[PDB]
């Protein structure tokens, strides 16, 4: 499952694509097949024994779904874990919309249906993604939609930095998650709220309150009279899209629908939602 060797023995390392709390990601090519892959270098905590690491790589391998970037293999080299993953040629939805402008309502509907399929799978596996946003939804050259990873729950690498990252950028978290360090916990329904915010982000190029200081957003979201956000231009979007935002952004998690329930919402169950809508979006990159 995990190779005790240099990933460079099986791959040619190419350009660094980006990096964050999840690791450093590079473009790479398989030496034998010639196929493009993404190699992600994750620094390890010296306290995590190889049994702890193996338990997490087994999860990385078994927690599999068509709407989550596929895992190919791993390498333990120089106290670092290199993860080989499916190459998503068009980058994230943020990378795309910061060139193309706002996605169409049908494009957002397709993205939302595909992300809901991935979240319904992760929730069935008793995981909470807790990192849904446009930058963490990747697009391949075929127009397919994939979550970059299964979220923050990997008990390897910079887990603590990943877990606390939203405190400095809380715009996509549900109010029960924004109530950080208070007695109430949260459940998987926080992902449904994050998907509602991501739909507004795809429509408006930023999530609601993006211009507000992160500590002020945390202050506002724990106030009793806090109201969920809405789309800015009412006449630009259909009643179905406004209702999708209304129900995904239900303030109380005890009233917020599940990922499976959301899949029958009119916005994402309508006919004509396919990768061709995203192929049209990728065609806009050329102009
Ligand atoms: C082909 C390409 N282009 N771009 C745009 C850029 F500007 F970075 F180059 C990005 C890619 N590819 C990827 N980039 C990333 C991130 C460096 C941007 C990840 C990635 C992996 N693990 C966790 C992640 C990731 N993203 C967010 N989280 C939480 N994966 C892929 C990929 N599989 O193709």
């Amino acid at each position: 499952d995990i190779f005790n060797r240099d990933p460079r023995d099986h791959y040619d390392l190419l350009q660094r694509l980006g990096g964050g709390t999840y690791g450093e990601v590079f473009k790479a090519r398989d030496k034998v097949s010639g196929d493009l892959v993404a190699l992600k270098m994750v620094k390890m905590e010296p306290d995590d024994d190889v049994s702890t690491l193996q338990k997490e790589i087994l999860i990385l391998k078994t927690c599999r779904h068509a709407n989550i970037v596929a895992y190919h293999g791993s390498y333990l080299w120089l106290q670092k874990l290199w993860i080989c993953m499916e190459f998503c040629g068009a980058g994230s939805l943020q990378d795309i919309y910061q060139v193309t402008g706002s996605l169409s309502e049908l494009q957002i509907s397709y993205v939302c249906r595909e992300v809901l399929q991935g979240l319904a799978y992760l929730h069935s596996q008793k995981k909470i993604h807790r990192d849904i946003k446009g930058a963490n939804i990747l697009i391949n050259d075929a127009g397919e939609v994939r979550l970059a990873d299964f979220g923050i729950s990997a008990q390897i690498g910079a887990e603590l930095a990943r877990r606390l990252e939203f405190i400095g950028t809380p715009y996509w978290m549900a109010p029960e998650v924004a109530a950080v360090a208070l007695k109430g916990g949260y459940n998987e329904l926080c992902d449904i709220w994050s998907l509602g915010i991501t739909a507004i982000e795809l429509a408006e190029l930023q999530p609601p309150l993006f211009d507000v200081h992160p500590l002020r957003v945390l202050f506002l979201m724990t106030k009793s009279g806090y109201q969920p956000p809405r789309l800015k231009e009412k006449g630009k979007w259909s009643a179905a899209f406004h209702n999708f935002i209304k129900v995904t952004l239900t303030k109380s998690p005890k009233k917020r629908p599940s990922a499976t329930k959301m899949l029958s919402h009119q916005l994402v169950s309508q006919p004509g939602l396919n990768r061709g809508l995203i192929l049209d979006l990728l065609d806009k990159l050329k102009n």
